[PDB]
């Protein structure tokens, strides 16, 4: 006769939205069980995106067309500050970014948060271009998702391992589901949502104590980043393929990244030369974004799922009664480029949604 | 002082490929070990194709544009036949096979191999299509791989999960390696090849005793086939999206496939009516093809890789000594819709390439 928690929660994805919906969950006291395909210990796994992050904070957006994201931003912001001394975050001083025109730099909103903001001038921009610089913060992106999944454990959390069709196999044992799904949300009877598209990105991965970032997106025929984390590495990017699921390595798409970034600062190659650059590794993730934003709103589902609500759905066409249940789904998807940058305001977002169910309906 | 094997033979990739050539090899003395991403017991992996097979033996070229295909799938029906007493595989008896036109049919070269073929009555065949009937067999894809794997655990082989980025990873203790990674292929330094390409299919299993075999190749605008498989179930396909990697389900191709295939045959539904169809699963699966036709090649290489041999070799474009061994790679990849029905012949000609380069140089 043990006393039970009414306080169960099944989160549907483990990439750092879902890690860092379930941990904010579990430090409010709920029982959380994590279900995926994709767990944190595979980082070379290409059916998610999050280990192939940057990840640094880079807001894309003005205040008038993303308010949320900026929020999100803002307070993810914060806590990498808190996790700077033990170096689950690390400082990109100096970094610079450069864009077209003045409507690239999107307002300046975050002006006060990143530390030392200030234009550049033109003699230390490329030609033509508008640059700011910055202080901003990076995470090694499968190492802090393991670092959430650790945080987790310990609060009790559980990991499995599974690839659901259909939402009443994520309704195990619960009657709220965190949907964390990124591009899955599109081929998952009950959710269905055509809107998710993946924005492939390319990059590569080089071994270098360049310690400063760069970004120039004032080059519209080839973005570049260069983007230092923990170990002596540095990511150089350029690719933004969108509706592209291509999982194979470009080559020539190798020498426009590595050229643009070699002239970004070359002291990511050994000599300055193209050649001098050590590779360690070539990278194709697919961030999974969502035409009108990211998704992140709790919804009432009746189970089971018959085929006027999924197109998808299981079974014959023709279903009725054999039960039926009400539950809560809690959407958290689609954010594209910045699902690192807005993770932990997200799941701020995520558990009061979570909260208000739970208030309203599962007691 | 143990008499040790010199007969290494790693195969890289763990498809019915990779497997089928390591069990010849391993049957022939080889000391066998497989290294790949994707095992067999991943039945829902989208990264490989041999989850997603029908599988059927289906011819699709003359003999004059495919002669080694055709010599492959004849010797792979007779191993089949060998495999239908322990179940292993399955008659399609009164298999149908629509087609536009004469051409469609291929010569008839098959007419010999499966049983009882015969011209079909145009009484019998869709409005303005041809068609012939035979028996053929069918392997159930997933569990015939860990059938396979299976075997080789029995002779010895092992197998180690595996994501390799460059050809000296494989060259692991070994200085033969047996190429078998359908599309990876492209992305693998000191492989690099660019003509490989997927072609996307997308099906839905379907549950239901329909034992029937129907293909129909009549209506460009709408492949369809329905393909029976032990345990009551049959696939129900249709896409070919050749250079296509969305793995994503297309709610409008369930429809038009499940319309097609009910059109073929209503027996695949409870009451002859697509809501009457029980779906268990939708499918996407990736053909690995490649143009210019299944590579089955041995190749001498060096190692350790320079950047001029590949563009995505590791390290510095600057390149030298630091030894310099010289090694076996034997091919065997893009057979595109024909990798089951191909693949014991196909591994057949791969162990006559290792034996026949162990002669030469290891030994
Ligand atoms: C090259 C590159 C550069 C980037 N750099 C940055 C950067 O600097 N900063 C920043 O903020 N972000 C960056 N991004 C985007 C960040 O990678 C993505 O926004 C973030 O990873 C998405 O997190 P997620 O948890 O939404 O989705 P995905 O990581 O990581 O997780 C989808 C989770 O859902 C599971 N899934 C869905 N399908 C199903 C199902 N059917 N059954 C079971 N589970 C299933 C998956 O297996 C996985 O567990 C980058 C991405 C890319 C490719
Ligand atoms: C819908 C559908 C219908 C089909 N039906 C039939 C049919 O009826 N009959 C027929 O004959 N065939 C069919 N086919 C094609 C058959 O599926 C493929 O020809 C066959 O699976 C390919 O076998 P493979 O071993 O070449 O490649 P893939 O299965 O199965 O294996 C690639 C192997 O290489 C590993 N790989 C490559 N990248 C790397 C790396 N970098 N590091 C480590 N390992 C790595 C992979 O992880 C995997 O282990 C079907 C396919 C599809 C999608
Ligand atoms: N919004 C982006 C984020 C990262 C890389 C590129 C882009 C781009 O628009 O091209
Ligand atoms: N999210 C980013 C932030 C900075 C540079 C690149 C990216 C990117 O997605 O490619
Ligand atoms: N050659 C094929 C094999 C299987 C399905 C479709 C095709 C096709 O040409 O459309
Ligand atoms: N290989 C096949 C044989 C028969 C029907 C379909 C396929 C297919 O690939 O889709």
């Amino acid at each position: 006769l043990m006393m039970h928690s009414q306080k169960r929660v099944v989160v549907l994805g483990s990439g750092v939205i879902g890690l860092s919906s379930a941990l904010i969950l579990a430090r409010k006291g709920y029982s959380v069980h994590i279900l995926a395909r994709d767990l944190p210990e595979d980082v070379s796994s290409q059916t998610f995106a999050s280990p192939w992050a940057g990840a640094n904070w880079t807001p894309f957006m003005t205040l008038t067309d993303g308010p949320r994201q900026a929020k999100w931003e803002e307070s993810t912001f914060k806590k990498w500050v808190e996790l700077v001394p033990t170096g689950h975050a690390m400082w990109l001083k100096g970094t610079r970014r450069f864009a077209q025109n003045e409507d690239g730099l999107l307002g300046h909103w975050y002006k006060d948060i990143t530390p030392n903001y200030r234009p550049l001038p033109s003699s230390e921009c490329p030609p033509g271009a508008i640059g700011v610089t910055y202080d901003t913060l990076s995470v090694h992106a499968p190492k802090y998702c393991q670092y959430l999944a650790r945080e987790l454990q310990k609060l009790g959390a559980t990991f499995e391992r599974r690839t659901v069709t259909s939402l009443e196999q994520a309704f195990d044992g619960a009657d709220l589901v965190v949907n964390a799904t990124g591009l899955g949300a599109k081929s998952i009877a009950g959710i269905d949502d055509q809107a998710a598209e993946p924005i492939r990105g390319q990059t590569v991965l080089v071994k270098s104590p360049c310690k400063r970032c760069t970004m120039d997106s004032s080059d519209p025929a080839s973005p570049a980043y260069i983007i230092p984390r923990p170990g002596g590495e540095v990511i150089c990017g350029g690719t933004y393929g969108v509706g592209d699921w291509d999982l194979s390595v470009n080559p020539e798409t190798v020498q426009r990244i590595l050229k643009h970034c070699l002239r970004l600062d070359p002291t990511i190659s050994s000599d300055g030369t193209i050649e001098g650059i050590e590779v360690l590794r070539h990278n194709v993730g697919l961030r999974p974004a969502r035409r009108g934003g990211p998704r992140v709103e709790a919804e009432r589902i009746v189970l089971p799922l018959d085929r006027t609500k999924s197109p998808l759905s299981l079974g014959r066409g023709s279903a009725r009664a054999a039960k039926e249940k009400e539950v809560t789904l809690v959407h958290a998807y689609g954010f594209s480029s910045a699902g690192y940058q807005q993770s932990w305001g997200a799941a701020e977002d995520v558990a009061q949604l979570v909260d208000e169910a739970f208030q309203r309906y599962h007691g």
